[PDB]
């Protein structure tokens, strides 16, 4: 019945949030790759 | 007549959980960004 | 009527999954915050 | 009304994908904790 | 009924984003696995 319009707003907010997890992950991937790079060039390690 | 309310509830339950997942990531990012800086300043490497 | 009970089962499983993912992240953040503190006190970096 | 069969598909796919993300997080923490244990007994930091 | 279709757009969208999150993670894990193997191969630790 009248519950359908909100089901939409919930599926609307489940995408707004996921969109944010989508970019914060792609950021963390870059930061990690970078973290990896600094270690590859670590004289202390050899 | 239908299971619409039980459905509406699960949806909003997916959101509240996504709320926590979104926050844990934001925090985890400040941590990996901090970590990354320490090894760039680490005397032992370069 | 046919798939409605099935659209509820899946939703409930979406949260069960997201429930473990939610508690899985909590542990990852802490391990990562421990690794940071550890690296910080590292007597070779500073 | 018709649209339930197609909506069910998208949900089963949602749980198949999430099904993978769950295990990925279980392995990511697995090695994060090994990375921890590694820097702790690391004779450079002590 | 009236909005049934609009709910299908959102679901399909969460699927797409899930694939993105998914493939981002299999990469982040691929990287963290390297960082682990590398710190283990660090001569500074011994
Ligand atoms: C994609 C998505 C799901 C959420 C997945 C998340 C929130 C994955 C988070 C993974 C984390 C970020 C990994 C951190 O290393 C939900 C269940 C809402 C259903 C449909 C959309």
């Amino acid at each position: 019945m009248d519950l359908a319009p909100q089901m939409l707003r919930e599926l609307q907010e489940t995408n707004a949030a996921l969109q944010d997890v989508r970019e914060l992950l792609r950021q963390q991937v870059k930061e990690i790759t970078f973290l990896k790079n600094t270690v590859m060039e670590c004289d202390a390690c050899g």
